C-alpha cells in the first residue's frame, strides 16, 4: 500500500527499498535467488576468468574471499588490509572476488564452476607460497567451501579463518536480524545487476553445510549483537567447533570490520605461522 | 538490464511460466491501493455515438500491451459501421507511471464501477474484454450485478481460465514474445502484469446474469500438435458464439472489422 511514496523508482531496487521498509528481507531474498535463474551462467566448460585484487605487502599469502552482499567487493577488506600493512613483518594480502556483481560478468552455474575459476587464479597468484583463507559474513561461508574445494582435490589452504559465520539455510539470530543487514548493505555500497548476484550466491548458500576442513580455523566472532536479541543472552553468537582459536572482536556485525578492523588484523597478525 | 532483461531471457528460454510465477511474486512488493485510499479511475472516450444502442466499454487486458490502444483497430471499423454505438475504454490501474496496483479484487472494481457508472449517465452499457482483459470484463460484470446493477450484455473474446488455461497454457510462451513486440516494456509494467497474473489465477468462469457474445478466434495461434479443436476458447451458455478470422492476437487486429460488425449486429 506504500511505506515511502516519495521513492520513484520501479526495478528489482525499488522493489528491494519497499522489502526492507516493511519487513520483508527474508521474502525478497527469496524473489531475489528465484531471479537469479534468469541470469546466463559460466560452466565448467566455458569458466569466465578471475583476477585477484592485490591489497598489501616470513608469512604465508593471505587471501580475502568477497562476501556475496551488494556492498561486498574487494573494498570490505580495505579497513581490515591498511591496518595489517603498517604491521611489522606483516603478510601480504590479496582478495578473491565473487564473480557477477560487475557488469556484465556472468554468475555461476554451480559451485564447481565457480571454484574451479577461484583456485586458478589462486594457485596462480600465490605461486608455490602458502596462504591462508579469510572471508567475514557471507564471505565466510565462501571461503570455507573454496577450502573444501581446494582440499578435496589435494591442495588446501594452511589455515581458515571465519569471521561471523552463520548457516544460511539455518539463520538462527541472522534470520531475526536478516532485515536488519539489509538495511545496512544497502547504505554502506545498487543496481538490479549487483543484487541478481546477491540471490544467484543466496540460493548457492542454501546448499551450504558447516562440514569439517583439515586447515586450521580461527574463529573471530563479534563481541556486539547487530540488532537486538529479546531472549538476553549469548546465543546469537557466531559458533564453530573444533575451531584451533576462538576470538572476540570489538564491535557488531559489521563494525568489526571497519572500526574495529585493526583488532582483528592483530590477531590474525599473531595467529600466523 | 534489470526485470525486462530477466524477462527476455525467460522468453528466449521457453521458460515463460516461471517468468509469471516471478513477477507475481514481485508484484507483491508493489504499493497497492484498497478500497479506502482508492486510486481514481478514468474512462476513455474512443468512438462516438452515431439510436437506441447501448454504450460499448472495453475493458483493458493485462498484459505490457495492454490497454485504450488495443482497442484503435476495433474502434475504427465501429465508428464507420451505420449507425453506430458509442465507445470508450476502461484501463486497468497499476500498468502507468505513478500509479499503483489494485489490493483486492474489490477494490479495482470499487474504482471501475463509480467511473464507469459516471461516465455512462444513465445510459446502458456492454461490457467488452479480449484475452485477460475477457475474464476483467466478467468479473466486473459480476461485480456489478452482485451489488444491484450490471451491463445489458457482455463479450468475451478468446478467454481462458488461468488457473487452468489448456491452450494458453501451451502458448504462453509464444504470448509473451507477442505483447512484447507489440509494445518497450519497463519494470513497472512487468510488475503491473505480476499483479494482475495473481488475481487472475484466483479467477474461476462463473455464470453471469447478462447475455455473453462469446467470440473467438479461427486459427491457432501457436502450433497444435493433437491436430483437433481442444486449443479453442469455451463459453458454455453463450447467447452467441462466433468464429472471427485470425488467431487469438490478429482476431482483433487485421480482423477487427470482423468483430465489430459481429457485435454491432449482435446488439441490435
Amino acid at each position: 500500500t506504500g511505506a515511502a511514496p516519495a521513492d520513484a523508482g520501479s526495478g528489482l531496487p525499488a522493489l528491494y527499498r519497499e522489502a526492507v521498509r516493511t519487513g520483508r528481507a527474508a521474502e525478497m531474498a527469496e524473489l531475489l535467488a528465484a531471479a537469479s535463474r534468469f541470469r546466463p551462467a559460466f560452466g565448467t566448460a566455458d569458466r569466465q576468468p578471475v583476477a585477484l585484487v592485490p591489497l598489501a605487502d616470513g608469512l604465508p599469502l593471505l587471501v580475502g574471499c568477497a562476501g556475496t552482499a551488494v556492498a561486498s567487493g574487494p573494498v570490505e577488506f580495505t579497513a581490515f588490509a591498511g591496518a595489517l600493512a603498517d604491521l611489522p613483518a606483516a603478510a601480504p594480502m590479496a582478495a578473491l572476488p565473487q564473480p557477477g556483481f560487475l557488469p556484465g560478468e556472468r554468475v555461476p552455474a554451480t559451485p564447481e564452476a565457480l571454484f574451479e575459476a577461484q583456485a586458478e587464479a589462486l594457485l596462480r597468484y600465490a605461486a608455490g607460497r602458502p596462504f591462508v583463507l579469510l572471508g567475514h559474513s557471507a564471505g565466510a561461508n565462501m571461503a570455507h567451501a573454496l577450502t573444501r574445494h581446494l582440499e578435496a582435490n589435494g591442495g588446501g589452504p594452511a589455515g581458515l579463518v571465519l569471521m561471523d559465520i552463520y548457516t544460511p539455510a539455518d539463520p538462527g539470530a541472522m534470520g531475526v536480524w536478516r532485515n536488519d543487514m539489509f538495511q545496512w548493505v544497502w547504505r554502506r555500497s545498487p543496481d538490479d545487476h549487483r543484487l541478481t548476484a546477491m540471490g544467484a550466491y543466496h540460493r548457492l548458500l542454501l546448499d551450504w553445510s558447516p562440514t569439517p576442513v583439515r586447515a586450521p580455523v580461527l574463529h573471530l566472532r563479534a563481541a556486539e549483537p547487530m540488532g537486538d536479541w529479546p531472549p538476553g543472552d549469548t546465543g546469537w553468537q557466531s559458533h564453530w567447533d573444533g575451531a584451533h582459536t576462538t576470538a572476540g572482536i570489538p564491535g557488531n556485525h559489521f563494525t568489526m570490520m571497519t572500526e574495529h578492523a585493526s583488532a582483528a588484523a592483530r590477531l590474525v597478525h599473531g595467529w600466523l605461522a
